[PDB]
């Protein structure tokens, strides 16, 4: 009655839980919302004003399929100034959010049966998008003791003649890990020996990064420009969640194919959002002081959460180097019997315990391929995080941690 | 090097030609743009103001995946008041334009090898979206002498055990034809005898309709509610081209599957556009006097073009009953030798002659499955249409029409 690919598709637990918490709040049940990673900043003033001006001036008509020229040119300038990458404007495809940019890249390059190599913990949609292409996800687990970074030995062990695409998210959602240049250079030398292997570099969290970590675009590495699909966007750095503006930069032939696909599925961004994007890039390098305030706020929220929760017996934390998520290992608590709730034995039941009994919404690690952890978004206020920490502490107090 | 499905996908000639004409104008070459069907009205004042207010009030955060509640509820009210259809709010899925709504419906219901029945002339993307599902387009030509309406005898002759989805666009792009209720009732009786057969009713041009023609939603017909996927949207009726807001209404199980897919591909509409959509539906039944002005303008433009071009020797016109396209049969001119250009022998060469030699951009009928015609959009000013008619007349004057 439904197609196999849509029938077998897993729902996004980020969307399910975020929507559920929003619905609970509306019903009159307060919930601390730490699920979807949503900046609590407004869209910056000059960006919002560019969107308003676009409406006031009637910029509501047809726009070039791949994105307005002024936006693609500004994106090329950003990729050179910030990332050291040289793209022509027809190597940029602007879409309705970076998730659409990612999907079109996967659909364009993966043939049925190709393997898509996905390090876990992975962002929730990577495996499902591979399946939508009729491709095979090949998941490579990573370890909290190695800061959830891909071990190149494990990559070597999973390569086959069918390997087609490696997805690298850095800074990572959900772990907040940042790939150091030296490790990226080692991975690139592996990629270079396999002529069919492409890399999807998901860089949307680029500017949400905590020194001394630094961001290295994969396409800047030796021999990698011609095999890298660079995905970036506006939602996270510029608090543009609801505007929907992302982009792909890559080899001309692949971008041309993604653009042809976009023209037949009408996946473009709104004319209003595109004008707002031009203004966001006009804030200068890395978003200037506007984005710097955000990064400073996220860092102080990170520090508060890591200190507060790292003190709890049994908890294991990889201190994140970017993004605004903690991927916290509460697995020592699995097996606990919570009076009034029941057995807590996996990430789903632990997350449900926090939600149903303490009204704190988080996303279980199984959604990201690692049942040992729970993802907490900290793109919310310090007052809210303080309230959440008190509840998490009280929730774990009557339980027990294995040693 | 590219996936078979993306490699074999045809580019949209509407997008290619519209983008080309826009690029020519920018280079300093004036072009009369009659390709993509783009309202020349601004977005209505109260709709634009709702979008501005959404930005000013910070409505830029996460929104429910399937669309904000106030918009889905308003859509349900519209479907009852205007179309006689009863949907619950969780039977509505709001997306980034109606083209995305259509694609997700096709992907959700068509399994590999299923047949998608598509009357020609068809909108440019119907066959390609079927192919993206690994489904087989089954095209059924129609005839200008029957106002480009599906003959049910031809539908009967093309049904097989693999028939899964019939796509009905009414009012039609590209022909402007309107399916009368009696013909829809005959088609529905055919659908009812085949338990696997669903209908995608593309109703985006609903309000652009010229009395005495009237719009009948397919889901209102006997036995059809449970097999109809109703697609509608805001871009055409409300001059919201650049905003990107469409929706699907249908059986709960199918909408739930499309929503699950949307959550993993992030195909939702912007928060700003959704607030604008609420204001558009607040204009009252059929858009009230705001939309009535548009329909009156489009009708007078239709009448001017039909009268002006219908006078030309050899030209054949089906007077459209809705939408804002003329699908004009200039095929009597095929075989003509245009001095300075060459042989004109098909719709592509005729359209190229008009563009290169007279700077009038139109879309060849082959893009819509019927090489006998060329599509002209008349959602532009009367002064521009007068200029276009003079050029078309001069372009055909030295050529010859078979009899």
């Amino acid at each position: 009655s439904l197609s196999p690919r849509v029938q077998s598709l897993k729902p996004s637990k980020v969307m399910v839980i975020t929507d559920l918490a929003a619905t609970l709040v509306q019903s009159g049940v307060p919930v601390i919302r730490l699920a979807a990673g949503e900046p609590d900043f407004d869209t910056p003033k000059v960006v919002a004003e560019a969107g308003i001006n676009a409406i006031r001036e009637g910029f509501t008509r047809y726009t070039l399929n791949a994105g307005i020229t002024e936006l693609r040119e500004a994106i090329c300038r950003k990729l050179k100034e910030e990332n050291g990458l040289s793209y022509a404007p027809d190597q940029i495809l602007v879409s309705n959010g970076a998730v659409q940019s990612l999907l079109q890249a996967v659909l364009a390059v993966c043939s049925p049966g190709d393997e898509v190599i996905i390090p876990a913990p992975y962002w929730v949609s990577y495996t499902e998008q591979a399946r939508l292409a009729d491709a095979t996800p090949v998941v490579i687990p990573t370890k909290i003791s190695n800061n959830f970074l891909l071990d190149p030995k494990d990559l070597e062990s999973k390569l086959t003649e069918k390997s087609r695409l490696l997805i690298l998210c850095s800074p990572s959602n959900p772990t907040g890990s940042v790939y150091p240049k030296s490790l990226l250079e080692e991975i690139a030398r592996i990629i270079a020996k396999h002529p069919r292997l492409l890399v999807l570099s998901d860089e949307i969290y680029e500017h949400i990064i905590y020194a001394p970590a630094t961001h290295t675009s994969f396409a800047s590495l030796p021999d990698m420009y011609e095999r890298t699909l660079t995905v970036n966007g506006f939602s996270k750095a510029f608090a543009m969640t609801g505007w929907r503006l992302g982009y792909l930069a890559g080899p001309k032939h692949i971008v041309a194919a993604c653009s042809k696909l976009q023209g037949q599925v009408s996946s473009g961004a709104s004319s209003i959002a595109q004008k707002a994007g031009v203004a966001a890039l006009g804030l200068g390098k890395a978003g200037g002081e506007t984005v710097a305030e955000m990064v400073k706020a996220y860092r102080e929220r990170r520090d508060f959460l890591v200190k507060s929760l790292g003190d709890i017996k049994g908890v294991k934390i990889s201190e994140p180097q970017g993004a605004f998520y903690l991927f916290i290992d509460f697995s020592a608590y699995y097996g606990s019997e919570a009076e009034g709730f029941g057995l807590i034995n996996d990430s789903s039941s632990l997350a449900l315990y926090f939600l149903d009994k303490f009204q704190v919404a988080m996303v279980p690690g199984d959604a990201f391929g690692d049942d040992s952890c729970i993802r907490i978004s900290y793109a919310t206020s310090l007052d809210v995080l303080q309230a959440a920490v008190e509840k998490i502490r009280k929730a774990l107090e009557p339980l027990r941690a294995t040693v």
